[PDB]
């Protein structure tokens, strides 16, 4: 167990990109365990370690819902890679802390934080590399929440060209985002054409878990806008079912399981599903998961004949839309929102802004 | 050298089988002489490779330009097939036959021969099978020539369903009919937004030189609508370029040649692509590579501006349309075939067929 020094730090920094696979890989706990052993050996002068381990320390406060330490991290990685000119990470740490950002529902400081990470690309030249269709996915998702769907198209078509000399399966979530594009516009024949292709793809590849509840998100919600009980049933009979257990990045999946029970009637589990969503939500201060739960939530009570539950929480969200700034997760549920939103806005009780939200989105419905 | 008479007949089945992959890898001259060894070997009962080295020799005999030799082997391949419910060689033998058909532009015939395969796919349940693509694709082909554009993109979508399951890679063909068709209708922003998947396909495969050339194409015409002679040029400097030499299967390849150089103004070397092709087409009275080349030997004149070969052979393309029934070849030649169609039209002096298809051609493209 003697060896040259040197040796013993070319370990420590392969314990750091150990760490770095080991989060991508879903295993936080090994991601967490090696870059806490790189660091405490990697001294000064071998900084490319100590920016990934730093980074993926990042990424695991991330995981555990850690959010304020997590973004710490992150700051501390983006002024490391600027200090050696490592733009990779620093782009990274940036798409990383607008995620929390747009989790945390600080949409347009999350915005800012995208903006940061353009202006790093125009200055170091980084437009053709991979990275950027991340940002502008993530650009894509904000404009999607501000209604700003043109936009969020173009966006998501930035990405798709980004992409454009990797294997078709690469283009994954840029496509859902085009889809989820068509489906807030009511344009379901474009949704419908390009949802054959997203389920093309997902047929021919091994994705990870987030990237498939991703793209299901799309389909479900399709489903949903076309009855089509018969598929969503068969997609949740053989979809995965992780424990929720606190776990707030399985949000999305849980949603997508609770928006195919709506649609099939099974109202009790899918209320249990959300309100457990929601005291997670409530518990980190994701006001963005909060937001998108109440919608559903909405749609529950408001399907099963609820009325007064169903009105109560479509308060709530237009409420804490004040703070989200969402508009597009309200247009998705069409008709049904647009008779609850014109009943609300005929009783001429709406506070100013809510009042005018709700107009907005029953200008975006119709 | 002395085995059990059961090794030697195996051993037979064994070269047929190695007849059909060296046609399929493009190597006719050992596919003959493999199916042909098979064949003096296989007694009656050894049923299936003698489906298989005569269907062999029916591709090899298509391969040399020898087409009513190849039609009757096909032919021949057919009814073995249908005898011994060998389903997938009589279906793959009528895909054939309309290939032929369609060559030598018997468009009709080549219809009522694809409409026993849709026949055959009804009676046997051979919906979902791969094949019925590559039937649709061939139907589309004919339907698209005769400007039956609805169908023509219907019967390529059903082609991509039916390839749903595989690989994206594998829809190339059906994805440059589409474009096919969104040039023919002049819908040039769908044609470039399809245009972005083709390439991406291409760029994500390694293709039969055919699929490519196809692809191709559609790029090229593409490029010729939108004046992109600096895609065109880059395209033209990397393309294969296998000597013609008499050989029919490379038509194709070569009008993209020379439909590029009539792009860039290269007007010489593309006359004298074209007039080689055009001998080849006389010889074995490919009566469609006929009339596509003379709308590109058009074309060429036109945009040289030599005035009286341009009319010269576009009297000389509408009357041979009198007998292949094109009609969207001239359609997608756009503007430049609208004026000199007007100024035909208006001398008062073409024969009445040819008037009447100039008329329609005309309103296809206004």
């Amino acid at each position: 167990e003697i060896k040259d020094i040197r040796e013993d730090t070319m370990h420590a920094e392969f314990n750091a990109l150990r760490a770095q696979v080991a989060i991508n890989d879903g295993n936080p706990d090994e991601a967490e365990r090696l870059a806490k052993l790189a660091l405490e050996e990697l001294p000064p002068g071998w900084f490319y370690s100590r920016i990934v381990a730093t980074s993926v320390l990042g990424e695991v406060l991330h995981c555990k819902g850690e959010l304020t330490r997590s973004l710490a991290l992150m700051q501390q990685t983006e002024q490391m890679a600027r200090q050696h000119d490592v733009w990779h990470y620093a782009l990274w740490s940036l798409i990383q802390q607008s995620e929390i950002l747009f989790a945390q529902g600080f949409l347009q400081t999350a915005w800012e934080t995208q903006e940061k990470a353009f202006q790093l690309i125009n200055e170091q030249h980084l437009e053709q590399l991979p990275m950027h269709e991340f940002l502008v996915r993530i650009r894509a998702q904000l404009l999607w929440a501000w209604a700003r769907l043109d936009e969020a198209e173009a966006s998501a078509r930035s990405g798709i060209e980004v992409l454009s000399s990797y294997q078709p399966q690469q283009q994954l979530q840029c496509l859902a985002m085009l889809i989820q594009c068509s489906l807030a516009r009511g344009d379901l024949d474009n949704a419908r054409s390009q949802l054959n292709r997203l389920e093309n793809l997902l047929g021919n590849g091994k994705y990870h878990s987030d990237w498939i509840s991703n793209a299901n998100k799309v389909r479900v919600i399709y489903w949903q806008m076309t009855g089509d009980k018969a598929a969503a049933a068969n997609w949740l009979r053989h979809t995965a079912k992780p424990e929720f257990a606190n776990n707030h990045f399985l949000q999305g999946q849980w949603r997508n399981i609770a928006r195919a029970q709506i649609l099939l009637g099974e109202f009790e589990p899918a209320e249990i599903v959300l309100e457990e969503l929601n005291e997670n939500a409530r518990s980190l201060r994701l006001m963005s998961d909060l937001n998108r739960n109440l919608l559903l939530l909405n749609q529950l009570y408001w399907q099963a004949g609820r009325k007064s539950d169903a009105q109560r929480v479509l308060l709530d969200a237009l409420k804490l839309a004040n703070r989200t700034g969402f508009i597009s997760h309200f247009v998705i549920e069409g008709e049904a929102m647009a008779q609850q939103l014109r009943q609300l806005i005929q009783l001429n009780t709406l506070p100013e802004l809510e009042q005018h939200r709700a107009q907005r989105i029953l200008r975006e419905i119709n």
